[PDB]
DNA sequence: GGTGTCTGCCTATTCACCGATTTTG
DNA sequence: CAAAATCGGTGAATAGGCAGACACC
């Protein structure tokens, strides 16, 4: 019930969230609320993994984000302490880490109470204007200023597997691949590992390669949005490396159901049975029932 | 009677996921 | 030939967010 703090971390750089919220209070100008949250959305089929996070930091409380998501919400700003204690000891990787040190730096204009003066709002809406997604249209009215939108940069390296075990859990896939060959009824057997993540942390997406030696970063785009795709299909890859990676430090989840199926998928083809027609007919059933197939 | 804490509810997109075709040893 | 690399997608679980009730200093 209590999950690793490394896993935990890596959770967080892929679903987590650190909010600085600035509102008015009573639709009134010139009155400013300032609140601090973290939050994390899973669908409501990994709500167990919230509760666990519920269970080891002891804060928090979930409620309905909607009618197929839950959410655990950090409110309370003594809370919040324990998650700052938290990334402190284990600290994020991808670019969120900016948005935590924001984050941090809101925590301590609030832990002075100086976010009840003017100077002290001033210093918030500057925070919240390098977060996220920065002051909405609204706030931007407010403080016309021209306020520095940017952030530095953050290029680190993965501390750990037991990180990368909480991250793949949130951002990792694994797939099996039906190549049906055209014209005819032979159908070839591919798996597919799989890690996603936008193009802002690119050298931290190239670093998989050599971190897992096997590999290659893919390109992907929609529209005109872009992203890129850690991708390993060779089997020697994938039953050698890949593989023993995630039997050492487990997965957390629906997600590690998905891996035990893709393992069994892999204990086939590494007994060529594949290629066998009870052999695929047996990996046909079992792919109809894991990841989007999976609806028990 | 102000501020913090909590929750119902919302939107844009970054994901996870997908089948298939072409290239290679 | 069978596998590996590569292509070309896209629905939705995400990643942040908006607004207000109200318990409480
Ligand atoms: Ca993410
Ligand atoms: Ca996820």
């Amino acid at each position: 019930s209590s999950i690793n703090p490394w896993i935990l971390t890596g959770f967080a750089d892929a679903e987590g969230s650190f909010i600085l919220d600035i509102r008015n209070r009573n639709n009134e100008s010139n009155r400013y609320r300032t609140s601090l949250r973290f939050q994390i959305t899973l669908h409501n089929k990994d709500k167990s993994i919230l509760e666990n996070i519920q269970s080891t930091w002891k804060v928090g409380k979930i409620t309905n984000s909607s009618d197929r998501a839950v959410m655990l919400r950090v409110t309370r700003f003594e809370d919040l302490k324990v998650i700052i204690d938290h990334f402190e000891k284990y600290p994020l990787i991808t670019q969120k880490l900016g948005d935590y040190k924001l984050f941090k730096q809101a925590f301590s204009v609030m832990e002075n109470k100086e976010h009840l003066k003017e100077n002290g709002i001033k210093e918030l809406v500057r925070i919240k204007a390098k977060m996220n997604w920065g002051l909405n249209d609204e706030l931007k009215k407010a403080f016309p200023e021209n306020i520095s939108k940017e952030r530095p940069l953050i290029n680190k390296n993965i501390p750990n597997f037991k990180w990368l075990a909480g991250f793949t859990a949130g951002e990792g896939h694994f797939g099996v691949n039906l190549k049906k060959v055209k014209g005819t009824a032979k159908v070839y057997v591919g798996l597919r590992f799989a890690i996603s993540q936008h193009i802002r942390d690119k050298n931290l997406m190239n670093s998989l390669i050599t971190y897992l030696g096997c590999g290659s970063i893919r390109e992907k785009n929609k529209s005109e949005f872009r992203w890129l795709e850690f991708e390993v299909t060779k089997f020697s890859d994938i039953n050698d490396k890949i593989i023993p990676v995630f039997q050492e430090n487990t997965l957390i989840g629906v997600k590690l159901e998905d891996f035990e199926d893709w393992c069994k998928v892999a204990k086939l083809i590494e007994e060529k049975k594949h290629l066998t027609e009870s052999g695929l007919d047996e990996i046909k059933k079992i792919k109809l029932n894991m990841n989007k197939g999976r609806v028990f």
